[PDB]
C-alpha cells in the first residue's frame, strides 16, 4: 500500500492509501531540550515530535516547523517524518510510496527541497507531492469546486475547474484557526480571566472548539447574549472549577467575517470567496457558486457552512443557486482525497519512479 | 436514406434526406492545443470540433475550416466531416449518400477538392454538392428568385431563374453573422461597462439574436435612443449584473445597411440586391422583386425585411414592388430543401456516384 | 489670475495652472470612506481621505476610485476636487477659471450635472470640461490622427479630423491598467507567492513597470522566453529574495492584444485600431494610420510601438503608411494640451462665465 502524510501547520496526518481515516494524527511539533540530559524529566533524546513533545514541553523548545503551509525550517520537516516512519506508523520508508501534501502557493524551490529529501535520506520507491485543495476536491466528489481550505495556519481559496485550480483567483487570507484561538484569548481575559501560558492558552483552544458558534447575525445575537442567559455555556476547567462563557462564543469566529475586530486590513472569508469567484471567468462561477468546497476545521465551528450560505447569495446574483458543500470529515479531507488518489488503480501511472528523480530531480512537480 | 450538410462559417447542420428539421446542429469549431498537454480526467484527444471545443475553451486555439462563405482549411474540414458521421449522425460513410452545400461563388478548385475527399478519406456511396442560396429557395417553394443568404461571414445575392442561378449577378458582401457579433461587444464597452470577457461571446450573440433589431430609420432612431429610454432594453449576465443596451442595439445589426458601421466600404445589401437585380435583364428582375427571400443566420433580425423593402423602394422606380419573403425556419432553410430534394425520388439518378468518381474523379462535381 | 487643469482617470489625477507645460498635482484619485470604528496605526479616527495617506489607512477607510472612467460617485468625485484646489493646489475656485478633462464617450447626464457641481459646490467664476484624447492630438501638434488613450481604467481610439475626434468611432476597451496588474499579481501568485494587502501589491506595479513588455511577436518571444535565460529579469523584493521573471515579463501586458490569458474577447488594442481607421469613412484614413499616437499611463510599456507597426499592418492594404507616435510625455499629455488649450487666447471667448449658467 502507499503512505499519505497531511503537513499541517497544526496537525499533521498520516498513514496509507485506502483507509478511511488518517493512521498517524499529530501536531507538527519538534521538541529539543533546552540542555539534553542522560535520563526521564532531564531530557535523553535530542528531538520529541508531537505529541510527546506536547506533555514534555518544559524541558523542550517547542516550534511549529511549518507556517502558512510553507516549511520555514527543513531540518525539523525530516524530523517529522522521520519519526512518522519508525516511531508512529511504524514503518521503514524505502518499503514505501508516500504521498505528502503542500499548501497552495508553494514557492518551486520548497517543494524542490521537499521532493529531494523523500528520495535522498528517506529513499521511499514513489512519491507524489499534492495540492491540498485538489485533494479537498477528491475527497469531495468533483472536478470543480471553489475550496475554502481554511486551515490552522492559512486560509487558501481555491476555484477548480476540471481538476485544474484557477490559480489565478487563489486569494488568501492571514487569519485562520491559530488566529481565531488568540482572538478568544484576548477577549476571555476581558470577562474576567487569566489565560496566558500555554496550559491556560489550551483551554481557549478548547473552548473553541466545542462551546463556539458563528450567529446567523451579528446584531440579534449582540441583543440577545446582552440579556438572555441562553448564549451562556457552562465549562468544566481541568481544575474543577465551572466558569461560565458568554459573548465571546460568537464575537470569536466573527472574527473571520469581519477582520477589523483583530484590526487586520482585510475583509472577511466570505468576501473573499466572492472575490475569488468574480477573478473568474463568466462561465465557471456558476458552478463555483454551486460548489463551494468547506474544508478544514476551522470550517467546522456550529452555524458556519449556513452562514456562508446566506451572506454569499447576497454577493451573488440574485439568480443564482449559491450551495455549500460540507462534510463532516472536512478536518481531514485532504487526507481523504489523498488517499483515495494514492489508491487509484489509474492514478498509479503517476507514481513518479525513484528512477525518474535520479535522472531527472526535483523540478518535475 | 441518404445524408445532408449545411457546412457553415460557424454551424454545420446534417441528417438525412426525408426529414423536415436536421438531425445535427453543431457549430463549425476546431480546437486545437495551445500546448500538447491534457485535462484531468480526459486525456490528450486528437482534436476538438464543436460544441465539446467550445463549452470549455482554456486549452485550443478555436479556428474555423470556413470563413466568408468558402471552405479555406482543409484538414479541419475533414475532421469536421468525420465528427458529422460517426459522431453527429452514428454512420459509416461508406453505407450512405451524401449532400453537403457549398456558397453561390464557390471556387473549382474548392469543389473539387470537397468531392475528392468524400470519395478517398471517407468513400461514400453518393456525394452531391449543392448550393447555399439556391436551395434555400427550393426550400422557400420557389423555382425562381433573388435570394439574400446573410449566412455566419457573408451575404449572398443570387438571381435564380428556373432552379439556376445566374452567376454574373451573384452578389457577396464580407460582413456578416460573425462581423456582427464583435462589434456589438465593442460597443457596450463604448456605452457603460467591460463587455470584454471570452464567454461573454456567447453573452453577447446571444443578446445579438434577441435584443437586436435593424431600425427602420437610422436617423430617427439615434435621436430616439437620446429621448427616450424606449429603446433601452436591460440584460443580466450570468453573474446577476443587470445592464442595460441602448442605441447600440441597433447599430450593430444596421452594419448590413451601413457597412461603414464595422468598416467594410461596400454600400449595403439593399443596393448590393439592387445591382444584381440589375445584372440581369430587364424581363427578369420583375419576378425577382416578387420572390425575393433572405436566408441564412444573419437575416434573424426584427426589421430586416421591411427596412430591405423600404430601402429597395427608394432604390426601385415608382412601378417596381419589392416583396421580401422572410422564412419560419431562415437559418436551417439551406439543410431543408436539400433533404427534400434529396428525398425526391428522381434524384436517385441525379447523385454523383462512387463509380462515376473512380472514373472521372474530381472533375465531375 | 490663471486658470487651473484637472485631468481625472481611475488611477492618477492631474491637477495645476494654464500656463506651465509639466502638470502639478498628479495623485492617487482614492477616497476612503470611513467602513465601520477602527483607528489607524497612526492617526486617531476621522473621516474620509483622498491620495496616499488613504492607502496607509486601508483597513479603517473603505477605499473608493471616484472615477471608473467615467465618474460613477459624484460625493467622491468633489471630496477629491476641494483636495485638489486646496490641498493640492493651494488656491480659491472663486478666482480661479479650471479645466476639468474627460473620458470621450462621457454621457450627457454626467455632462451637465459636472457643469453644475463645479459652479455651485465650488463656484469657479467660468470653468470647462473636456475631450481627453482630442487633448493628447492637440499636446502631439496635430489638426489630425489617432490616439490610442490607455492608462489605469480604460483604452480608446479617436479617428480626429480638423477638431473632431469622430463620435462613432471613438472606440473603447475596458481593459488597461489595473487590469494589468491584477493579471501580474495572478501569476506570482500561482509561483507561490501573495500581495493582497498594502505595500507588496504596489510592488507588483512597480515590477510592471520596471520588467513588463509587449514583444512583436508573441510565438517567437514565447520560445526564447522559455528557452534561454536572456530574458530573465531579476527583482529585489521586499523580504530578500529575487524573483526571476522571464516569460510573464512580457506574457503580462500581452492582455492588450491577446486578452484571452485574463479571459476577454472583445477585440484587442491593435484590432480596435484597424477598426476605428475603419469605423470612419475611407479617405482620412491614412493620416489616421500615419498619426497612430500613443498617451496614458499603459502605453508607458516599451516595445508597444514597433508592435503596433506590425500589428496594423498585418490588416491593413499594402499603401497605408502606419506610423505610431508616442511622446515621452505621455503619461500627463491631457493635461499638456488642457493647460495650453486653457491658456488660449483665441479660447477665451469659450470660458462659460458664470452668468451664462
Amino acid at each position: 500500500a502507499a503512505l499519505v502524510i497531511d503537513n499541517g501547520s497544526g496537525m499533521c496526518k498520516a498513514g496509507f492509501a485506502g483507509d478511511d481515516a488518517p493512521r498517524a494524527v499529530f501536531p507538527s511539533i519538534v521538541g529539543r531540550p533546552r540542555h539534553q540530559g542522560i535520563m526521564v524529566g532531564m531530557g535523553q533524546k535530542d528531538s520529541y515530535v508531537g505529541d510527546e513533545a506536547q506533555s514534555k514541553r518544559g524541558i523542550l523548545t517547542l516550534r511549529y516547523p511549518i507556517e502558512h503551509g510553507i516549511v520555514t525550517n527543513w531540518d525539523d520537516m525530516e524530523k517529522i517524518w522521520h519519526h512518522t516512519f519508525y516511531n508512529e506508523l511504524r514503518v521503514a520508508p524505502e518499503e514505501h510510496p508516500v504521498l505528502l501534501t503542500e499548501a497552495p502557493m508553494n514557492p518551486k524551490s520548497n517543494r524542490e527541497k521537499m521532493t529531494q529529501i523523500m528520495f535522498e535520506t528517506f529513499n521511499v520507491p514513489a512519491f507524489y507531492v499534492s495540492i491540498q485543495a485538489v485533494l479537498s476536491l477528491y475527497s469531495s466528489g468533483r472536478t470543480t469546486g471553489i475550496v475554502l481550505d481554511s486551515g490552522d495556519g492559512n486560509t487558501h481559496v481555491v476555484p477548480i475547474y476540471a481538476g485544474f485550480s484557477l490559480p489565478h483567483a487563489i486569494l488568501r487570507i492571514d487569519l485562520a484557526g491559530r488566529d481565531l484561538t488568540d482572538y478568544l484569548m484576548k477577549i476571555l481575559s476581558e470577562r474576567g480571566y487569566s489565560f496566558s501560558t500555554t496550559a491556560e492558552r489550551e483551554i481557549v483552544r478548547d473552548i473553541k472548539e466545542k462551546l463556539c458558534y458563528v450567529a446567523l447575525d451579528f446584531e440579534q445575537e449582540m441583543q440577545t447574549a446582552a440579556q438572555s442567559s441562553s448564549i451562556e455555556k457552562s465549562y468544566e476547567l481541568p481544575d474543577g472549577q465551572v466558569i461560565t462563557i458568554g459573548n465571546e462564543r460568537f464575537r470569536a469566529p466573527e472574527a473571520l467575517f469581519h477582520p477589523s475586530v483583530l484590526g487586520l486590513e482585510s475583509a472577511g472569508i466570505d468576501q473573499t470567496t466572492y472575490n475569488s469567484i468574480m477573478k473568474c471567468d463568466v462561465d465557471v462561477r456558476k458552478e463555483l457558486y454551486g460548489n463551494i468546497v468547506m474544508s478544514g476545521g476551522t470550517t467546522m465551528f456550529p452555524g458556519i457552512a449556513e452562514r456562508m450560505q446566506k451572506e454569499i447569495t447576497a454577493l451573488a446574483p440574485s439568480s443564482m443557486k449559491v450551495k455549500i458543500i460540507a462534510p463532516p470529515e472536512r478536518k481531514y479531507s485532504v487526507w481523504i482525497g489523498g488517499s483515495i488518489l494514492a489508491s487509484l488503480t489509474t492514478f498509479q501511472q503517476m507514481w513518479i519512479s525513484k528512477q525518474e528523480y535520479d535522472e531527472s530531480g526535483p523540478s518535475i512537480v
